[PDB]
């Protein structure tokens, strides 16, 4: 049952449940469903549940998701991809959702910020979540791993000298093969902000814009001020507290 | 939502469900949480829920769930083992559980017969579900499903004509493999019951039997009346009521 | 130092080495050096020294090696190839009869059969051992292994389903491989025995004469009575005492 | 045979061998076993064996490692590391020690300096060498290689772009791997000296210490004077030849 899923941990006030190694917070609310993503936290610093304070009054109900918990020494995430680079983890975040949201898809909202973007994007894609408002996500995710921890990027891909490439080019290509797969009939209403500063993650987006464009998907992007930084932070979380409501 | 899950088909008056691919019927109720497998229907008959009857009339919670929707040509399940021949399905299972049921692990019991009884075993090994009460189960599970339908056997061994005797080995040994890997320090309450005359899975329950004997497990057997058919299933059906109450 | 590697085992009067995971037994001798390699023994039956008895009243210098000692739940070997799929093992072999021979390589001779003819290959082809006199060595390595084994097969195809079929391509071709990168200036000096009844490796040594053909490499190749069996290795044993003296 | 490993090469009277492109010296003794490792030569100066004169009046046994013999643009060593950045070297160094040494392990001492020290903490920490007398180790391994050679880094990180920076880390981070995955329950016997005007390597020591110290292995370390330099080379060999003797 939910409540035996309790891990004991508590973060402003909000009791944090584990299922199948996917930990969560949960609240329940009425009218939406708010979906958040964790991104990679700095060296040594543990995963952090996101948007937790624009949300705490808003009387929604209110789903933090983290990444994995691996590799164990730089338990930062494998953004979203298990072990197996395969789709379980996005699996299990799919149930928890559907199981104990209490609106319809419609009515449900996922966010993220540079890796939660990508995981929001790779659970709306997969699953067919319409409503999508991050910031800043990455299009070549090995290349991006690399720069911010070898340690991780090593070990999604694996001891086999052999695979090296052709995992690299696997993980590098995972949310693009997203992309090139999902259903291009579907109403989607994505939305990408990016800081004007942050001329990385600008290529990034145009990289992630032609696979939307040959998909025939029309997305909405907004240029705001700051780079990959707390400054873009703060203006994207106020657009999406803005087309929320 | 769990109501956005509705396949439209309602059986004896309870509305089925489906996510990820899993069919399952819901009652929520009190103070027990009886989980039901389904076995394989006569070809070209619908997979059907396990002992509805037995316990809609009941308080407890409740919860029946059938096999995989493919192969298309005989659509009778795959023993709850997914495309890929790894625990995706099994995982689908253990997150709805865990997330509708409202009672302990250790109040949760989980029934079936013949591959029924096998889905329940897979389910209780691999997520340490203590309490299963189960008849006739197979030991090699790809030489029954050889007798049962060519068609599924072909599909789940794979196009490749070099891995089908690979594939056909690892589906043969995949619940030994759950045996031989379970966690021996948990108090198992394992029943499994068979006919008399089912000579053929007398000799399954042997092999069943020695695996848990070398990983030091003590499970509960007991001989009913009847072959693989339904004398015994009213027999077993018997037995896990008076276990149950 | 060689007497601090014993394993504290005893082999018809021999004492048994263990150097890097790689067991043998070390008799020193006069005038030539003996090298054997073990074949795969009956399931749950350990790993052999081969041809013992042959050469204890020879008094040549003896030296008889055990394959891997992996996988831990079936340890009867892994072709000597590590496992990373590498030449490590091998590597290992060549080390000690180089610093443990007191012969030169001329005066050096590989022995023997089914996998362990397919040993002697590999180490005589990596490392320019002139003299090499087997018995029905398989070709296609993977092919073989599938018919004695689907745990060692499994184990050494690896966990990642996407990498299956690349690595048993490439173990099936290991040796091939080597015959294609060997030294066909050498002055090769290869006797392959096989039972005349053992049409398996009576088209795999045609497999392997082909590949030695256009390496310029021309094999000896001796017709013996019996298939796959003892009687073979009897007439085997006859047919390399003969040409040793 | 050892004797046909000879390169004709001769260092002081003491012939060199070659074995698996390890190229070393050896002098059979009694008591003790000595062994020393190369350290980086001048551009374009051949690898020279060490410390031959403080042991070769000695009635100990001796053997005398060199580098790798790649790349042929600047040979002077890859730092015990294979061109496939494994321990293959390693590998063979301690087979051939292993096989022709006649002490014990306990009475085994690795001394070097600089690269050298390196060298014998790689093969004492994989290989359970307890004895490890050495100055100025190096801690990050792929910084120093760029200050003494471009070329041999530029070799080491490989042709592919991509892999450039993940290589570099890798072989950076080579030893502090070896601290991290040794045996804790080793009675190590680790004595590091170091120039107190060596202010490069003494920050290098800090860094080793702190591994050693968070796996709970204590080691001695001592300062003396000189730089990184043969002042610091001479006192070094007074100290080990005190502990030796
Ligand atoms: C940029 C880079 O490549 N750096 C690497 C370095 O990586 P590192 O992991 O060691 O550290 C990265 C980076 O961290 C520090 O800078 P920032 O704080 O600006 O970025 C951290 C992190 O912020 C976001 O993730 P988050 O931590 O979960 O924060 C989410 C928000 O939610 C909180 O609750 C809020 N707090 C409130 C309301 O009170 C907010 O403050 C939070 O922002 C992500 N950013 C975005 C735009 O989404 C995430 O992407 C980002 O990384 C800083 N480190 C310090 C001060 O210690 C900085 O120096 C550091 O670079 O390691 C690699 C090694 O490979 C290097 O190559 C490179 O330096
Ligand atoms: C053929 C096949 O595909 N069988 C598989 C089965 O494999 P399995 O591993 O379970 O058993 C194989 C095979 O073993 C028994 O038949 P054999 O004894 O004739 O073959 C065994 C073995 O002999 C040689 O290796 P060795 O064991 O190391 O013997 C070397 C010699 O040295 C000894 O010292 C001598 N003894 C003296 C002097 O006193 C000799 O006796 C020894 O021969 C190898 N053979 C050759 C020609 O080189 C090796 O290749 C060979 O395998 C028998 N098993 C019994 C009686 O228990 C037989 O039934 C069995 O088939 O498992 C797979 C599952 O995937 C099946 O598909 C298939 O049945
Ligand atoms: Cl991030
Ligand atoms: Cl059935
Ligand atoms: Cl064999
Ligand atoms: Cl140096």
């Amino acid at each position: 049952m939910l409540s035996n899923l309790k891990t004991g941990n508590n973060i402003l006030g909000l009791p944090e449940f584990e299922l199948n190694g996917c930990r969560f917070l949960y609240k329940k609310g009425i009218e939406k469903t708010i979906i958040t993503f964790s991104a990679f936290p700095p060296k040594d610093i543990a995963q952090k549940y996101n948007y937790i304070k624009d949300f705490l009054s808003s009387n929604y109900t209110f789903l933090a998701f983290l990444d994995t918990k691996y590799p164990e020494d730089d338990a930062r995430g494998t953004y979203y991809i298990t072990n197996e680079l395969d789709n379980g983890y996005l699996q299990t975040i799919h149930c928890i959702i559907q199981l104990l949201s209490n609106t319809n898809q419609e009515d449900t909202y996922l966010l993220g910020s540079s890796k939660g973007g990508v995981g929001a994007l790779l659970l709306g894609l997969t699953y067919n979540y319409p409503n999508i408002i991050i910031n800043a996500p990455q299009a070549k995710l090995a290349d991006y791993i690399k720069t911010r921890s070898k340690t991780i990027l090593s070990y999604m891909l694996g001891t086999s000298k052999r695979f090296q490439d052709i995992n690299y080019d696997y993980i590098n290509d995972f949310l693009l093969s997203k992309i090139k797969t999902c259903d291009s009939s579907l109403k989607w209403n994505i939305h990408i902000t990016c800081g004007k500063d942050d001329s990385y993650h600008l290529n990034e987006l145009e990289i992630l814009k032609n696979e939307f464009n040959i998909k025939a998907i029309t997305i909405k992007t907004k240029l705001i001020s700051g780079g990959h930084d707390n400054e873009a932070i703060a203006h994207y979380r106020e657009y999406f507290k803005t087309i929320i409501q």
